[PDB]
């Protein structure tokens, strides 16, 4: 049990000190060592550290040019292998130096549960990984689920830090470790996730057959007693109560999702103009933050508008039936067009919608519109707004349809909170940006609301990638509000954000000031020096500019420094071609 | 007894010198130091001062590797224990150098009230805390209650900073050691403070079930003479009176009032707000907290707030619904089936809704969507629209809270009031609401007792215990409630109202209100903010040791001793939690 000797030839600090490593040992950058030193009262003092300094150099040699004599031997000479400790905790605190001498050990088995502050954790401790040699590092669930922390956020290079991966795994890890319920001593918790890569998200259900063989090489090469989920004592299995939803396909009554190598399981979602209308979406039309107009009174005005008149429908149907259109020189025509029983047109269409709305605004009474509709707004500005609905209508039209009967509605609405379901797999990936902005800021905003009118209840978690699209730093959209909701106010209501982005610099600083877990990938070597980077020790930014794929820095606000860490491969299948028949 | 000697490998200088650990003492990074040096003619000069860099070295050793040999005997090598001293104090102010080899002895206990500057607290000095595992922290509470200082702000990692029970330490500290008594010598004690946690402080007045276990540990791992509390002099009991408030439960359409309270059902009072009084005392202001990002609604909510106090002025009832005669429903879709109406054809207005209907009917309906032209004084209908949206948005939330069914004296039992008689603690609970309603009751309350105390004058010393600062006090936004915490702050010290404030990061809040705290307590601080500027009181060489302090190690910083000095504090002698009630 010794490493190394407390070094006298540097300085010793309480919060500092070098130590040589041991003939036969092997220290290595991230490694966390205890140091035990007793004060001249015979009282002894532990000092917990983490290594951030590791080096090795030739003593006694006078030049460079003398080298290959030295290792030969010719020339004397020793080796000096040495390491800096960076002190994370004192278990007496009592901030006098260790004597040079002191031994230094590997912090094991309560020595490394105090390094890592798991006394603090107490039962909220689950796995957030693996250390050097298989220890699982303690992760406080209480600064996940909004006790006494916000959300997590993980930064790294996109396609080389494995940022999407690492999420799932604290799904896994917090779903299947019992930590819900160990906090909980309602108690059980569901997840929203969007699938933007590809197919990758959309068989999470199955088992990955990939796993054993790429585990049992890891095991091998790292000398592992058991799998390494094993070691984090954790199931490898797939994620149990899983739901995939997936666009409506392409004048036809008939829908199937869009889904092409995945078929089975898959449920189409759709919208209805008079769920539109009613849950108050229009505002998530207008994604672009990036910089705009002040259209906020025209979509509020237009919001409140659609809103009464929703409330007003009578009708059983998905369509929105208004009585105040006439078309004295519309270019829509009367054929094609659901009449009401009582004369009323029956919007089936978004782009029906739309039409309405142009004319409401824009051609009601010989172009000054109808002033209930236009509240004093410049015709400019109701033009912008008419164009701008127009310009995306194409493609968010075939989510949002009035023609769908009542029963068709009620089956294909998108619920992330359905009874049964743990895990909700929202498939985007083959809509454009516009038609993805808007699914995810209706989605979110739906669970917002409802955690709002009934409570807590059951934490979810929403799991979003590309964090930078959805809140920019300085721009000002919907969806970049419903995130700033949940970062602000989404631990009292229970809705947890684990987000992802290449650098947070690039996103709102409100959203990642509220995350109580930060998670480094491979950081990009302009990015670590940046302001959004400080709990970063510059010790880790030359090792974090080459970190490999699968390793990731975990800072969490009980242990002052980050650790360093690795997760098993997958128990799910991340592509088609992992999945036995 | 001395501890070691002036170092003259380093250099001597007034403020700054070195000195070397003697043999069988152990000299700690925050430790207090006296020394004292003599003149050429004899006269003597104290320098008080504070560790702040302390170290070991080889002193012989030529190679790194001897290190092995070096321990076991074999190669000759000294260990050099040195410490650094930065001076708060020189007795006879002679910025002279100490002379290398004078003596260097632990602050005593007269000694120790020079280096904390005691003398200055003359009897103003209570308990702050436990220093150095020796003695108390002398605390000037001249600073505190605004004869010479302002607040209190508390700042640490929010979870792992036990920033809170700090605070109910200090308050336990003032209103026992009968430092409000000598600082007198119009000199009481008064306390408002929020419950946002879930029923943690729903529990102050019942005693600590672990606190003597806990303490009497600590007790016999550093061998203390007596219990801590014992040695700050402050009796270890719980708030002797304290007053619980809570929302009512099941609050639409029940005339019964229950209060939300779950884990403790036991001496809670609910507590209410009435359509008479919200108009009568203009809390319109206060529903409007989004100021995050807002338009400028201001002359709209002027203007409501004084027709509504204007309005409950008229009143000639004793009533707490307020009546209104000039509400018609030809076309507006507020169907009066369920409503009640007034012996000279008045409409009572019971409820929240209701109020925002009539609101709304003035504003947008009244005359063919033109609106009651005094009501509206031009401004633009968009902006009354958002004035009107942002109401029916938070009705829900509010409407339990603003109740104008119930009876006079049912209202009178139940207003919240933290100045009530006989009462020195006051806890709303505010975990059950939502956060607009959070942010309403705080910024009613808090505007409240300021007004109070502006008409009436500074009669009693009100604490305010406000945790999550930059949740009410944004850096770069504008509300109401920040505008009542920004009057408690550059007005509360003449006027009796003492603000002790908690945020994670100095750096999340409003400068103004940062700014006015004489007392700045900080626990373990982040990586990042220590570097900031909001923190530039804390000496570079505490940065390093603050990113790892433990939780119950904070570092008080007051006006009269230049350097901020670590602290510990007992256990709480209150519950802070439902496990931890004594019976």
């Amino acid at each position: 049990d010794a490493i190394g000797m407390v070094l006298g030839t540097e300085d010793v600090t309480p919060t500092v000190f070098w130590f040589a490593v041991s003939h036969g040992a092997s220290v290595g950058l991230d490694d966390l060592v205890v140091v035990e030193t007793r004060k001249p009262d015979g009282t002894p003092v532990r000092f917990y550290g983490l290594v951030d300094n590791v080096r090795k150099r030739h003593e006694g040699v006078t030049f460079e040019s003398d080298v290959e004599d030295v290792v030969a031997g010719l020339l004397p000479a020793s080796v000096s292998y040495a390491a800096r400790v960076l002190v994370t905790r004192v278990d007496p605190e009592n901030f006098i130096p260790p004597q040079p001498g002191d031994h230094v050990r590997h912090a094991a088995g309560r020595e490394l549960a105090m390094a890592l502050s798991a006394d603090k954790m107490e039962e909220a401790a689950f796995p957030g990984g693996l250390l050097a040699d298989g220890q699982p590092l303690p992760l406080n669930f209480r600064f996940i689920n909004g006790e006494s922390g916000g959300h997590i956020n993980i930064s790294g290079i996109s396609g080389v830090a494995t940022k999407t991966s690492y999420a799932l795994f604290l799904l896994h890890s917090i779903f299947r470790s019992g930590v819900m319920d160990r906090t909980a001593q309602t108690a059980g918790g569901r997840a929203l996730i969007f699938n933007v890569k590809g197919e990758d998200l959309l068989f999470l259900d199955k088992p990955n057959a990939r796993m054993v063989e790429k585990e049992d090489k890891v095991v091998r090469a790292k000398g592992l007693s058991a799998d390494r989920y094993a070691l984090l004592g954790l199931p490898a299995e797939p994620f149990r109560d899983v739901q995939l939803l997936a666009p409506p396909r392409a004048a036809g009554t008939a829908i199937v999702p869009q889904t092409d190598q995945r078929s089975e399981g898959v449920t189409p979602f759709v919208f209805t103009i008079r769920e539109f209308c009613a849950r108050r979406m229009l505002p998530y039309v207008f994604s672009d933050a990036s910089a705009s107009l002040n259209l906020g009174f025209v979509i509020g005005n237009i919001e409140e508008k659609l809103f009464r008149l929703a409330a007003a429908q009578t009708g059983k149907g998905t369509g929105l039936i208004v009585h105040d259109w006439q078309f004295e020189d519309s270019e829509t025509p009367p054929e094609n067009l659901d009449f009401s029983e009582l004369g009323g047109v029956n919007l089936q269409t978004f782009e029906q919608l739309i039409s309405y709305l142009e004319y409401k605004l824009l051609e009601e009474r010989e172009g000054e519109g109808d002033p209930k509709w236009v509240l004093k707004q410049s015709p400019g500005t109701l033009r912008a707004f008419t164009r701008r609905l127009r310009g995306v209508q194409k493609y968010l039209s075939p989510l949002i349809r009035g023609d769908l009967t009542p029963e068709q509605a009620e089956g294909y609405r998108p619920d992330p909170l359905r009874r049964g379901i743990q895990l909700t797999v929202v498939d985007i990936h083959a809509l454009s940006a516009h038609a993805q902005m808007f699914v995810v800021g209706v989605l979110l905003r739906e669970v917002f609301e409802y955690k709002e009118r009934v409570g807590r209840q059951d934490t979810v978690f929403v799991v979003l990638d590309e964090l930078n699209k959805y809140a920019p730093r300085e721009g000002d959209s919907p969806i970049k509000d419903v995130l700033l909701d949940i970062a602000e106010r989404g631990r009292s209501l229970g809705i947890i954000l684990i987000g992802a982005q290449q650098t947070a610099s690039e996103v709102e600083r409100r959203i990642v000031s509220n995350a109580a877990i930060r998670v480094v990938g491979r950081l990009d070597l302009a990015e670590a020096e940046r302001p959004e980077y400080r709990f970063l020790p510059q010790s880790f930014r030359g090792r974090a500019g080459i970190l490999q794929p699968g390793t990731m820095l975990v800072s969490q606000p009980d242990v002052p420094n980050p650790v360093l860490v690795n997760y098993p491969f997958p128990a799910w299948a991340t592509r088609r071609d992992e999945v036995d028949d």
